[PDB]
């Protein structure tokens, strides 16, 4: 709002719920019903707005710089609305737009991509930079998708599959580097 300048902010009676060893950059804006599990890192200049619906982010997931995360409101034609559900060990790349979608575990969303409402990204998926995942699109586990709108390109190589976990692991280490700077 116009006077509220906190990093963590209310919407009506909703307020973020934060686990352990969570980094939320001071320059970022986290509003309302945003549930951040252990070891989540929210990098600079990110907005996560869980006002008209909730946002749930699983453990050891990074939301990289410049991303915006939002949701669709609840109404008669859509009583549930579209909340934003993100699993564990997920890498949300820089400048990603996530809106009302579901992302499983060990997914890398390439920088500059857009994922729209009702999309469902299964576990162990990579999305190339600059992609667009349309509303209600399901992305099958174990594949590379890229394009606007995305096409299924090929199965992930075994190295790429492992790389999904490596990315999440690296980002937990890196957020811990920043947190260690705070504690000193
Ligand atoms: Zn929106």
């Amino acid at each position: 709002s116009n006077a509220m300048s906190d990093t963590l902010r209310p919407y009506k009676n909703l307020f973020p719920g934060i686990g352990q060893r969570v980094m939320i950059d001071t320059s970022s804006v986290v509003i309302g019903d945003v549930r951040l599990a252990d070891d989540v890192g929210i990098w600079p200049l990110v907005v996560i707005r869980g006002d008209v619906n909730y946002v749930a982010i699983g453990a050891r997931t990074n939301i990289q710089d410049g991303s915006v995360l939002h949701v669709t409101h609840k109404s008669s034609s859509n009583p549930h609305g579209n909340p934003l559900i993100i699993g564990e060990d997920v890498t949300v790349g820089h400048k990603v737009m996530l809106h009302g979608c579901t992302i499983g575990n060990r997914v890398l969303v390439g920088m500059g991509s857009i994922v729209l409402d009702g999309a469902i990204i299964e576990d162990d998926v990579m999305i190339g930079a600059g992609s667009l995942v349309p509303q209600h699109k399901r992305l099958e586990s174990g594949y590379l998708y890229l394009g606007s709108p995305v096409k299924q390109i090929r199965p992930l190589s075994d190295a790429e599959r492992s790389g999904l976990q490596y990315s999440a692991n690296n980002y937990v280490k890196w957020k811990d580097d920043y947190l260690s700077q705070d504690n000193h």
